[PDB]
């Protein structure tokens, strides 16, 4: 199976790289990028996302109400395109399939 928890520390670790200030929104605010691993509020967060993709695959994801707990958060489209670019980075790291088509259903509810 698709080692989708590699993908996703891998995407985290692409996203707070490129924008630091986005992490300060988490539970995990100031920890170290390479300590995440070792943070519980990283580790249920992370799950969480390779929930979502899984969902997505898997047919059952509801992007609408993603987007709207995202917008929740004051993080918007911005943030989603610059995502998009991450896990796709993430993804292509691992030959695992792109996820570009379930970004942008989040990102026609945003
Ligand atoms: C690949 C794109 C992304 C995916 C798939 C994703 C997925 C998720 C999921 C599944 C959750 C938990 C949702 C819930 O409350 O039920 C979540 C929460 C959250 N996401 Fe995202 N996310 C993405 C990008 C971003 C970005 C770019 C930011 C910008 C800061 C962000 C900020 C947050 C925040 C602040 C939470 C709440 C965390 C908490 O409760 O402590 N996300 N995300």
């Amino acid at each position: 199976m698709v080692n989708w928890a590699a993908v996703v520390d891998d995407f985290y670790q692409e996203l707070f790289k490129a924008h630091p200030e986005y992490q300060n929104k988490f539970g995990f605010k100031g920890v170290a990028l390479g300590s995440l691993k070792g943070n519980a509020a990283y580790k249920t967060q992370a799950g969480k996302t390779v929930d979502y993709i899984n969902a997505a695959i898997g047919g059952s994801a509801d992007a609408a109400g993603l987007a709207s707990r995202h917008k929740g958060r004051n993080v918007g489209s911005a943030e989603f395109h610059n995502a998009k670019a991450c896990l796709a980075k993430a993804c292509s790291a691992h030959g695992a399939p792109d996820l570009g088509h379930a970004i942008d259903d989040i990102l026609s509810h945003l």
